[PDB]
């Protein structure tokens, strides 16, 4: 019933609905606390699963919190980096590096299960490292300018490899079933979540009290409900898949969108740009033929 | 002489080329092209004149007319090139140069058979991630269409060659000899129909000391042009150039250790990308043994 490459259509599907919530239905979604919007997202998670559970698929424990408390705690800081990431890096560069992190990380599944890297498989991660630096080399945009993103950046790859690696790690060794991740990830976040509010925000009722009104709030529902797809999908993912097909997908994810800009839009284009998009097609191909021929050998 | 030593070999006869060029000659960007070209390729045959009444190769008519189309290649090859840089920045040419590669290897499939590897083609795109990457590092149309036909004429000449030289068991000597034999009217044809021949004026250009520059230069070139041949027979058309383009990299190395001119670390990173490219090819060769 759910197992394959169904999820993958589902990944994108959430990612794109989600995408377009943000962009859309939900007019200025650049927030002035992140971290508490997040906070929503995944409370309203939460709120959802508990009324599903009374309507039927979870569980909640002692030992497997202990042992999924640095994943949410991972999860957090990887959203931590990136954002602190992108404060200095531009987005074309960032998707550089957060390309390279595919790479990193199919070698960091060969540390943790053993799967080795096919020769076929690399040829893809060099596909998509090429696509997004065409596409950058498509774009525009004190010494210690530059430094403080690249510190950001690095700080990322390693909580986003150790984020999607150890969390698979620990669903397949307690056979976590799709909810219960969803359910793990969301709950455990929210104390995660509520910490980096307080150290990284300012809390203020004069001021930042005004800002989040009746409307706003309406967006973070919206937004949290949307949310809901997403983040059911990419534990879905990384379980069948695997840890380096979600970091592809997800990758992947970005082209039809942007390509999506290019038909739905008449916002000026490059041919660099254009071609940065069939190189990331190109790339996507090269990978799925390459786990063609590693089902059928072994 | 066979294997890795051709591969050596190339490289030293490069590497003394390149020296030749930027040291002992003052100003090599000279007004008639095809004209060194064909000084060149004409101390390149006497050489080996002299050498074959010291030993060596051989002369034909049946031979002629099947080696005739590969300098043909090579004239217009050198000919597209340089049109092509007329209007392209030379990081930019060497990004389709090194594409080039690609169809190479691919070309080489459709010539004898040998299919390439997965991991050959990571080294092509580490080759074309480093160059464009050194492209990101740097400042600086019709130049596109001339690229595009620097490409296939590049391709052409070095698969067609290694075909007719596996077809009529040419030995490095008879490839050389035929080069450079054959070259010298195509390159005069050339010369006429592009290059402007007047007495009043580029007859003083060409003066005692730049034609002495010239057989400089030809001394030069007898290395690659012996190493050429012998590199595309033991070795590959596709091996070739990756050699050629690798080969580069170490110029490039010695005047950032030798010189104090300005460096990016995009620059840094091309050079180092280029030698993680031919560390994975060298790679692919041995598991290609292995396997196959
Ligand atoms: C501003 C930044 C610009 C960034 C520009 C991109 C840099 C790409 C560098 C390296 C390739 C990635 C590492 C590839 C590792 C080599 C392959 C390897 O390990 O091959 C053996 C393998 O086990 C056989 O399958
Ligand atoms: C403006 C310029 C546009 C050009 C830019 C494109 C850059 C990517 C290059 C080549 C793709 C190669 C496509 C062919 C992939 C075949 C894979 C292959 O040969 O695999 C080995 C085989 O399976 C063993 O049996
Ligand atoms: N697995 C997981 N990923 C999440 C969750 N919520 C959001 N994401 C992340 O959200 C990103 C895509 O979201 P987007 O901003 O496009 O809506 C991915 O990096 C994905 O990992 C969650 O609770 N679990």
């Amino acid at each position: 019933a759910n197992s394959g490459p169904i999820s993958i259509l589902s990944y994108c599907g959430s990612s794109i609905l989600m995408t377009v919530t943000n962009k859309f239905v939900v007019n200025l979604k650049d927030f002035n606390m992140n971290f508490v919007m997040l906070f929503v997202q995944s409370l309203v998670c939460t709120i959802t699963l508990i009324i599903l559970r009374i309507l039927g698929f979870r569980s909640l424990n002692k030992t497997d919190a202990k042992n999924w408390f640095p994943i949410s705690f991972l999860l957090v800081l990887m959203i931590y980096t990136s954002s602190k990431a992108l404060q200095y890096l531009a987005v074309p560069i960032y998707t550089i590096f957060k390309n390279l992190t595919i790479i990193l990380i199919a070698y960091g599944e060969v540390l943790f299960f053993g799967g080795s890297v096919t020769s076929m498989e690399l040829s893809s991660f060099l596909l998509m490292v090429l696509s997004s630096v065409v596409a950058t080399w498509g774009d525009q945009q004190a010494v210690a300018s530059f430094n403080p993103g690249y510190f950001w950046m690095f700080t990322n790859c390693i909580t986003s490899a150790l984020f999607v690696l150890i969390m698979r790690k620990r669903i397949k060794l307690t056979n976590f079933k799709d909810f219960d991740t969803m359910f793990y990830n969301n709950v455990l976040a929210l104390p995660i979540l509520l910490l980096f509010s307080f150290c990284v925000e300012d809390w203020s009722s004069v001021n930042l009290t005004n800002n989040f009104s009746n409307d706003s709030l309406t967006a973070m529902i919206i937004s949290g409900v949307a949310s809901v797809g997403i983040s059911y999908c990419s534990g879905w993912c990384v379980r069948v898949t695997s840890s380096t097909t979600y970091s592809m997908v997800g990758a992947l994810n970005k082209l039809p969108i942007a390509l999506s800009g290019l038909i739905f839009f008449d916002a000026p284009r490059n041919f660099l740009s254009i071609l940065s998009i069939f190189i990331g097609f190109l790339s996507g191909i090269i990978y799925a033929v390459a786990k063609q021929k590693k089902q059928q050998a072994q």
